[PDB]
């Protein structure tokens, strides 16, 4: 059977095809984020008018379904078709990970605890340098945007793709969007902790990496972070909503990152997101949510989704545990 | 015959107790404002430490319930007891009105279209003057805060209790909170219009009032508005969140105004809010929302609630329609 | 023949060259916007690190001058030069015009008074359409950003190059930066008002629009075939060509060929009342060239007034002259 | 016996009165903060039309003078009466101190480095507790507004009278205004370290001391000041003082309302000092308005409002010098 150690349900049948057109999905009650789904869609209308035009009828259809009852048994009653996904094992288990938008403090000039530079997009040959070399000073100081008080925060923000920069002087939070990356492949840092016997395999998470950095010295932290030759460059947007690859403001848990080749942007997705406590342990229950694919990821390929948790600490704690599975139905309207 | 033109529903029977302990509420699905409610709780937590301290048990219970997918049936596992309100008709149906926070365009000094003063709290004897007298100049110019471009906007804001003031110069919107009122009783203008013979009986709305003001001249608008001797004074909070009587930042459609004697502040309320189109016509469907009583009103007494729609024009259009009914349950703890 | 209405000077003599190095400028005394200038300096540091690197010396040179005091007679003790610019009449009268960042209210969807679209950058062939054609609907609705309540406001913002958009719903003001323009040359509106004779400034044109009907206003505005496209920066500071946040009356638009960006300029800006009449007195200010303009060529500057109505009233009247010195480091 | 190390002078002559009508001010230069001064008048015109309504006569005179060049040699041509103040030494030099509005980062709930509570106005009997007792938990947790990451920052903000609170979550900076104080007299930590023999006082030097020593050592030192200030959140409102008028950086000062009432225009020779707070020897001409008060600001003494932020704090902590000042009024 499918060990539910990471949330693997099997109460639907046996659907192997990519888009398994089921009559109506397995679920009790209405989705938890109905009104929240409306906001997400509204953003698609103003931020991507061409993407909205292609999915107008789809969005308008599910809205009435939510305003009437919301039960996954009253979908076809409005011409909505649920196309279940095969997932990993092809039995019905789609991978679910998570990411958020962290807020970090920094200064325009280095001072005191602020000695860690955040770089912008450099020239063609400047993007060749690895993370370790950049730490040593491979890039010119004119490409620095700010200096943070934590090398770990910069690394986490690097992994997330973006983040708000708080200068702590009164000015609004500047959104440092994903502008580009260096010519080096991304390599797992948490794995390096397991390679030398520093962190447990079963107890691998966001809090473990952060706790490790506080337990060890700066030299030991820098050495570990350098094991990831990849480095991300940002572009200041100045208090703009969190936007992904689709250039549409992402809403907390109402949007996900996907493989554009399989699941294109603007795709409505209803899924059973597995719940977990503060310790990230799978309790056994799920959560019905309506989300839209509006972002991409280097590690997000095939039957895999990256649920956008939100902005802030609480959104980060919730995002670090997500490496579970669950079912998902691609919602399409009848022609 | 049982009226259903407004938005009444008779199927849960007649309730004798002001609060009938019904296990599972007659909900259509799940809370569509999980994020709005959670936000509202966090606002009470940081703005009203003692009010939150007492209702914290309920707040943590309903949030954990919302986490479980917001299952209106499984909420009993969390010990959440639903006490359905008897309603104004004792059939579970309760009156639902609405108010919002209008954004008024103004200037510090009178110029061009900006010739309508917004006053602050004057001395004891200055608060005796009626609206008509204040329009003629009963108050000193040193009590003026700003000059708007519409007498109708000032009147609507007066009725709402507060509103944001946009100076259109780059500076943030200043929140003019309810500071006080004059020594004259309030008299509805909607009644005056019907009785005057201009506006029709059933064809009354806050929209028709705004349209009427644009159809008629300044002298005709002023004369009509003077039929309401009451006048509200404001106090600029300088870009502060919209706060009500409880001094807690109000969240759009996640908070309501109530009679503190019957429904005290901090009370969690799950309700079936009747939906209505752009023309304010009751289509027939409802909406499940979790709201908290955090404000009061002069016309809000007994079995009656004033749903805080939000900030802006869209929030105003949605607010100036509500004179309908719907079911509501007062969420509490064990008996 | 020999006017002094626009603040023209003669008390300096003819200038035989564009820039003349003096010793103690003919200015009044101490600058008023010493603080605003400092705010402009760090803005260049944060925004354009390359520009701040080449002019770091100049910014710090004048930084010590104002720190102590700010007397125009004594500047050499801080290592500063004073290259006095000439003018049209060659008497040091540098032309000073003005522009600001207007705040226009609008919604995402057309409703009521909001029926005037604000467009973004369309494709290559979509940029060929003239203003009159775009008004009639030459561009697709998917290129619309917002709908304003005034066609005149959209036109003024079009002329200014940018503007803040207030959606009146609580959300922050979205800065619609200059993204591009259409394939048509700019035509003057006052020009058309002279043809049939009806009227002069940005204040006189605004009054004309209020006096005449919508059909008469649209017809006049269509006389300018040029149309500007914007790009929402989502609540970002007002930036010009140099991509540096502009500070009110502490920055100006110039001809990059003559006066390159990052150049410090101390000038005697001619004052004027609410009616735009030159009273006779000047104002000493320190400003930096951080923007450009299509009509800003040669010995001419466009003083950035600021954001809002008051900044617009002040900018619409500005078409006067004044002296200006290019502050550089002593060799 | 005439000191000059702290900015004091003698080229003005000894005074016989607090204020004296001077036909021509003994100071060369021009108001280098004319823009900041004009900004203050607009703030007094919007935030307090009552005080402005009776102080306009002086502003209109100092504005007409400013617009018409701004040369101190023509002030009488606009109706501006200069009044030389004696200060500490009857030679025209007044004691100039400074304060600013610190931006502190804090959270609504205690977590990690954020373990230092910022309290609001408690009941009558709750205001009796001293700082040391409050640190130990004399006040209930329901009176806490936020938890900062530095006990020193809280102390400095306490001395300043107010400060902006940055929650680092996106929300605007909340201005914690001076709501009240406890029933204990203020004791400067400066006098403590001066007597202890650990000074090279400098209110910023103590900041370095706090970072050098541990939490227990910092708390112990701070407990020497029994006074404790309570704040009131205004949520992104301009820095306002006692006059309830938004203060402008170095264009406003705190004064003794009995001697120098609020709304009073003051032109002064503010003594300049380097990064190390050493008096170089030069001054600075500034136009300022009295719009705030202070417990230690009595008689011939002013507290120059430096501004908001770190740089404003470094500049403020050094001020303990002297300089000449003229009370600008109208000519009868
Ligand atoms: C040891 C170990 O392995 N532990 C595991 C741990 O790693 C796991 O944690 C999670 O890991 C995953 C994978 O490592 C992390 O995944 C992140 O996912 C996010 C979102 O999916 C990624 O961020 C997005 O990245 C894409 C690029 O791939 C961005 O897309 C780009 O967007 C820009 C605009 O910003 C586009 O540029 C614009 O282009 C237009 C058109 O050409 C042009 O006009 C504009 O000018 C231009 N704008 C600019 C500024 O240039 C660009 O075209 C587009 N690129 C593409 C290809 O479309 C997107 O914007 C990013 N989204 C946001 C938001 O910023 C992120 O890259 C990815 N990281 C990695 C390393 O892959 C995940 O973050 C992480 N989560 C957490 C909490 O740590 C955990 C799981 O919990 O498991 C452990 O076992
Ligand atoms: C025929 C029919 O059915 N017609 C329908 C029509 O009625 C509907 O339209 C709606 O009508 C209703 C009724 O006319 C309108 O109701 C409005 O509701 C709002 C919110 O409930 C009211 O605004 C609140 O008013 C209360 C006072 O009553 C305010 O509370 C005060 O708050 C201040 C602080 O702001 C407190 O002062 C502070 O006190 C503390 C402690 O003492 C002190 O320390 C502070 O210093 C001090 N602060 C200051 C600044 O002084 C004060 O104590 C407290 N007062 C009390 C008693 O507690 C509260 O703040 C207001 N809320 C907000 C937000 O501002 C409003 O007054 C009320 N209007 C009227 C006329 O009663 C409703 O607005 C309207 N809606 C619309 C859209 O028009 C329509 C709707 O569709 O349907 C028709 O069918
Ligand atoms: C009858 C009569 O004549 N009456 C008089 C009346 O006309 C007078 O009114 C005044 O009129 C004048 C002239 O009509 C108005 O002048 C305006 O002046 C402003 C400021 O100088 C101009 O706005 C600037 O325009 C330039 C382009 O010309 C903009 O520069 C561009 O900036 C963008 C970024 O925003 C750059 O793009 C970026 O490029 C980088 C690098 O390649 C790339 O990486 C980025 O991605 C890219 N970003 C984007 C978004 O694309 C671009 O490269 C650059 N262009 C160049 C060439 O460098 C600049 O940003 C604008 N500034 C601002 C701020 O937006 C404006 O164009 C100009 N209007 C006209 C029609 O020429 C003046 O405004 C007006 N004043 C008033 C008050 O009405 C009155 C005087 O009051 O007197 C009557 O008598
Ligand atoms: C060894 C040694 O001596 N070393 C030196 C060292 O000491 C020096 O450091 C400096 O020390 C001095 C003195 O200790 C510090 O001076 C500070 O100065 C500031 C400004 O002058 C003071 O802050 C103001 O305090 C007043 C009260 O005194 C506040 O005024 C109150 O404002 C509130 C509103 O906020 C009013 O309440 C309102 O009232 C109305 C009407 O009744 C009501 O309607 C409202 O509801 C109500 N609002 C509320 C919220 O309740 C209230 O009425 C009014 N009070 C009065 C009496 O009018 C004012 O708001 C504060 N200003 C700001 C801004 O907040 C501060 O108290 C004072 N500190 C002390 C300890 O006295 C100075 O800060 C310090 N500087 C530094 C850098 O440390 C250094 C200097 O370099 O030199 C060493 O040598």
């Amino acid at each position: 059977s499918k060990p539910t150690d990471r949330g693997q349900q099997y109460k639907d049948g046996k659907f192997t095809q990519p888009f398994s057109l089921v009559n109506q999905p397995d679920a009790v009650g209405a989705p938890i984020n109905a009104g929240d789904f409306a906001e997400q869609i509204n953003h698609i209308r103003n931020s991507s008018p061409r993407l909205y035009g292609n999915q107008s009828n789809v969005y308008n259809a599910v809205q009435e379904w939510l305003r009437a009852g919301g039960d996954t048994r009253n979908m076809r009653q409005f011409g909505i078709d649920a196309w279940q996904m095969e997932g990993a094992d092809n039995y019905g288990n789609v991978q679910f990970t998570g990411y958020y938008t962290p807020v970090i403090q920094a200064r325009h000039t280095r001072q005191g605890e602020f000695q860690y530079p955040i770089y912008r997009m450099p020239p063609k040959r400047g993007r060749l340098s690895s993370r370790a070399e950049i730490y040593a000073g491979a890039l010119s100081d004119k490409y620095i945007l700010a200096y943070s008080n934590s090398l770990m925060d910069n690394f986490i923000m690097d992994v997330q793709g973006s983040g708000y920069i708080d200068f702590g002087d009164g000015s609004p939070l500047n959104f440092f969007s994903y502008a580009g990356k260096n010519g080096h492949a991304y390599r797992s840092i948490g794995k390096v902790l397991i390679d030398r016997g520093e962190v447990k395999k079963e107890d691998m998470s966001m809090q473990a990496i952060r706790h490790w950095g506080e337990t060890h010295s700066e030299a030991e932290v820098r050495e570990l972070l350098e094991q990831n030759p990849s480095f991300v460059f940002f572009k200041p947007q100045s208090f703009a909503p969190v936007k992904g690859a689709s250039a549409v403001p992402l809403v907390g848990r109402a949007s996900v990152a996907s493989d554009r080749s399989i699941i294109p942007p603007g795709t409505t997705l209803i899924a059973e997101v597995p719940l977990l406590d503060n310790n990230g342990k799978f309790n056994g229950q799920y959560e019905l949510r309506l989300m839209v694919a509006l972002d991409v990821g280097g590690a997000i390929k095939g039957q895999h989704f990256a649920i956008y948790q939100g902005i802030g600490p609480e959104a980060g704690h919730r995002a670090g545990w997500y490496n579970h599975y669950g079912r998902v139905w691609v919602l399409k309207t009848a022609p």
